[PDB]
C-alpha cells in the first residue's frame, strides 16, 4: 500500500534485503590485538659491510664497500633479522652473487619461512585476543617473499588448523606500502560481514632480495643495506564485545593514490635470479612533496589540518623519506618517534613495519601511562609507500588507555 | 560570546558516528557490465597435438603423443587462443624444453600482454555501462600468469586512465577458483563504500605454463590440452541508478572452503622453468564428492534445497569435473551448458572462465527471450575450484528481463 515505503515486486527481492541486513557489521572496523615475531638470528649492522663483502667475494671491490659502509651508517638501523645465515649462503653460492641463477634456491627455503614466521605472530596476537580461533572467520595474508599455489593464506591456515571455510585474501608482491593495503582490505571485510573477525597476517623476509654487490645496480647495495625479516599479526573486528575483547585503534578511512610523474621510481623483478630491486634516486623526494596531498584529502573530512596534533605511523623503509617529510611539514622530532624506533631495532620488514610500529606505540602509550593508544592524541595517520609509486594514507582513532 | 567568530570542527564522538553513517552502500553488490577479451591468434584444438609434438621437437616420442591425442580428444574443447605463437616459441627453445631455464623469458612476454588484454576487456565493459572511468572508485587486478612491482593493477590504471586515487587490490596466483574469489572481494568492496564502481579485471594466459612433454608429468600433458588465454572485465556497484545502469545480476553471498584431505591436489610453482602445475589424478573426484556440502551451506539460509531450481556457473577447470558434479548431484544435462559452452569454445581460462560464462548466460537469455538473466530462474550458483583444495560459492540473484 501507498506511505513512505517503496515495495518489491518479487519476495525473493525482499529476502535478499533480509540477507544483507543481517550479513552485515554495524561499527566501524577495530584493531584488537597486535603481535610482531622475528627470526633468531640477528646482524648487527655496524659488523654488516665487512660480512656482506666477506661472504659475496667481494673484498677487492674497494670503491663499492665503502660507498656500501656509507649506506649501512646513514641507513639508522642498529640491528637486523635474518633467517639467511652464512651456513645457508655457504650452501647456496649463487644467491652470493649479483644475478646467479637461485630463484629455486631462494624459492625453496622462503615458502615454507614466511608462513613459518606468520604462524608464530599469529599464534600471540590469537593469545592476545583471548577467543578461540574457531571464531576467526576471515584470513588476510601478505608476503613479497615468495610467490606459490597454494599462497601463505592456505598454508598458514592448516598450520593453526583455522577452520576450513576460513575466508582468505592473498595478498602477493606488494611491497613496503602493503602494511596499510592489508588494513584496507580488513576494514571493508569485517564492517561488511557482522561478527566477522579477521586475522591478518604479514611476513617478510630477505631470501629473494640477498644478492652480491654490482657497479652495474649501486640501487642494489641501498637494498641490502635496509631490507629485514620480520612478521606481524593482527586480529581486527567491528562491534567489539568489550567484556571480553579490547579495542587498540578504530581504522576510520583508508586510501591509496598513485603519485604523478613518478612512473618507474620503485621497480621489483621476480627473475631467474630472485626478486631484484630498482630504486631510482628521486624516490624520497617524490614522497615528502606529495604526502601532505594525502593529509589533505584524508583529514579534510575529519576537519583537521595540524599534522602535529595527530599520531603518525609511517613506513619506515627509507629514512631519507622520514627525514624529508619531517621536514616539509614542519613535524616535531618526537612525531615519527616509534617509526624510527621499529627502524633501528628491526630495520626495513617491508609490510611488517606499520604493524611493528603500531604495537610499539600502543605498548610505550600504557608503560608511560599515556591518555590514549594514540600517543594520549585522538586521532591517527598511518602511512604506506612503495611501487607505484603509491601512497597508502589510513586514518585511525585511538582509544583510551 | 559577542565578539568575532571563528569556526570549529565537531568533536570525535560526533565526527566518528557521521563518518560511520555515511561509509556504506545500502544494497547488494550488482554486476553492472561484462565484457571479455582474447587474442587473436588460435589454435584448432584438432590440429594441437601435432602442433604441439612438433614444435617442442617431440616428433618421435610417439606413445606420448598418441596419449596427449586422447587427452586433446578426451577435453572436450574445439578452439583455444593464445598470444604464444609458433614464432615466439622457435626463439625460444627453453620454452620448449620441459624444464628449460626460461621464467624471464616468459616474463619478459607476459608482463606486458596481461594488462594489454585486460585493457581490451575493461575498455569495452566501462562502454557497455556508460559512465565516465573517473567514475571508477575501486579496481581489483587479478592474475596467474606474471607477477611484477608494480602489478598489472597498476599498469591497467595507466594504460585506461584511471584516477590515481582508484583503491586497488591486487589479486596474484589465487589460479582458477579466483574468478570467484574477486566477486567475493568486489562484494564487500562496493558494499562497504557509499556510491563505489568497482572496475573488475582479470587477465590470464599461457605464456608462463606452456612447456614441452615429459614421461614424467603427464599431469602437464593434461594442463597443455586445457590452459587458454582470456581476459574479463566487470563493473560492479551497490544501489544502482537504474535510470543510466542496468543491473545483471546481484552477489548475495559469497563462500570460500578448503576441501579435507586433498593437500597437494593441484599445485602450482613459480621456479625458473616458469609456472609449473601439477595435478593429481583424484581431482575431479575430489570436487564432486564435497560439492553438495557448499551447496547446502550456501543455499539452506535462502531456503533451497533443489540444485536444479538454481540457474549454474561451474569453473571448465576439467571436463571430468563438470561430468562427475552433474552426475554425483543429479544435475538435468541443460544445466551447465553455458559452462561447457565457454570451455568449448574456449578451453580453459583459469580465473576468467566464470566470467565469460555469466556473459554467455546473459547473452543467450537476452536473445532467447528468457524471463531472468539467470535462464528464466531467480536464484544462482557460481562456483570456482583451484588449488587447496578451495572451492569458492557464490550466491547470485538474476534480474529480470
Ligand atoms: C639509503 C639511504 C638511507 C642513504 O642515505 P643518504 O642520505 O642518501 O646517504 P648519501 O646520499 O650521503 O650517500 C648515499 C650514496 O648511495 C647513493 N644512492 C642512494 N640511493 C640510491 C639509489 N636508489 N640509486 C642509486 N644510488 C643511490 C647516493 O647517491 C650516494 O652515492 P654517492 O656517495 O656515490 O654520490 C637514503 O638514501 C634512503 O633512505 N633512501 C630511500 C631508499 C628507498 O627508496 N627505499 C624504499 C622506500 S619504500
Ligand atoms: C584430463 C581429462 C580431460 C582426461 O579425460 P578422461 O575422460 O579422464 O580420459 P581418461 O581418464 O580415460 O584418460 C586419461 C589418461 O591420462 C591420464 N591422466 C588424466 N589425468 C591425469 C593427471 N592429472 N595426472 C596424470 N595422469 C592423468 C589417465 O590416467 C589416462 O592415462 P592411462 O591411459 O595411462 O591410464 C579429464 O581427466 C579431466 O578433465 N581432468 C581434470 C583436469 C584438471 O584437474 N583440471 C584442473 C586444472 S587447474
Ligand atoms: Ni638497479
Ligand atoms: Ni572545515
Ligand atoms: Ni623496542
Ligand atoms: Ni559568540
Ligand atoms: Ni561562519
Ligand atoms: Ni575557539
Ligand atoms: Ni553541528
Ligand atoms: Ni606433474
Ligand atoms: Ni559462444
Amino acid at each position: 500500500m501507498r506511505g513512505s515505503h517503496h515495495h518489491h515486486h518479487h519476495g525473493s527481492m525482499v529476502t535478499m534485503e533480509e540477507i544483507r541486513r543481517a550479513k552485515r557489521a554495524e561499527g566501524l572496523a577495530t584493531i584488537l590485538a597486535i603481535s610482531t615475531a622475528t627470526p633468531p638470528n640477528c646482524v648487527i649492522q655496524a659488523d654488516y659491510p665487512d660480512y656482506y663483502f666477506g661472504i659475496t667475494n667481494s673484498e677487492h671491490m674497494t670503491e663499492l664497500k665503502e660507498k656500501f659502509k656509507l649506506l649501512c651508517e646513514k641507513s639508522m638501523i642498529r640491528k637486523r633479522h635474518m633467517c639467511l645465515t652464512e651456513e645457508i649462503l655457504k650452501a647456496n653460492p649463487n644467491m652470493c652473487l649479483y644475478m646467479g641463477t637461485s630463484l629455486d634456491a631462494r624459492q625453496d627455503i622462503s615458502l615454507v619461512e614466511v608462513p613459518k614466521l606468520g604462524k608464530e605472530a599469529a599464534t600471540k596476537a590469537i593469545k592476545e585476543w583471548g577467543q578461540p580461533k574457531s571464531n576467526i572467520t576471515h584470513l588476510i595474508f601478505c608476503t613479497s617473499a615468495g610467490v606459490d599455489m597454494p599462497g601463505a593464506d592456505y598454508q598458514l591456515t592448516r598450520l593453526i588448523g583455522l577452520n576450513p571455510d576460513v575466508k582468505r585474501m592473498m595478498i602477493y608482491q606488494q611491497g613496503c606500502y602493503a602494511g596499510a593495503t592489508i588494513l584496507r582490505l580488513a576494514k571493508d571485510l569485517a564492517e561488511n560481514n557482522k561478527g566477522s573477525r579477521v586475522l591478518v597476517v604479514c611476513s617478510e623476509n630477505t631470501i629473494p632480495t640477498f644478492r652480491g654487490p654490482s657497479y652495474t645496480h649501486i640501487d642494489s647495495l641501498v637494498g641490502q643495506a635496509l631490507f629485514a625479516d620480520g612478521a606481524a599479526a593482527l586480529i581486527v573486528g567491528a562491534d567489539p564485545d568489550t567484556s571480553i575483547e579490547r579495542p587498540l585503534y578504530h581504522i576510520v578511512s583508508a586510501s591509496q593514490t598513485l603519485l604523478p610523474d613518478s612512473d618507474g621510481a620503485i621497480e621489483g623483478h621476480i627473475r631467474e635470479a630472485g626478486l631484484t630491486v630498482h630504486l631510482k634516486k628521486d624516490v624520497p623526494e617524490f614522497f615528502s612533496a606529495n604526502i601532505e596531498k594525502s593529509l589533505v584529502d584524508a583529514f579534510t573530512p575529519i576537519g583537521i589540518s595540524d599534522w602535529n596534533s595527530i599520531f603518525w605511523i609511517a613506513h619506515p623503509g627509507g629514512p631519507a623519506i622520514l627525514d624529508q617529510v619531517e621536514a616539509k611539514l614542519g613535524l616535531k622530532k618526537d612525531k615519527l618517534r616509534a617509526s624510527r624506533h621499529v627502524m633501528s631495532e628491526y630495520g626495513n620488514m617491508s609490510s611488517a613495519c606499520v604493524l611493528f610500529i603500531l604495537d610499539e606505540m600502543r605498548n610505550k602509550c600504557l608503560e608511560e601511562g599515556k591518555a590514549t593508544t594514540g600517543e594520549g592524541l585522538d586521532w591517527g595517520v598511518l602511512f604506506g609507500f612503495g611501487p607505484g609509486l603509491t601512497v597508502e594514507t589510513v586514518v585511525l582513532h585511538s582509544l583510551p588507555i
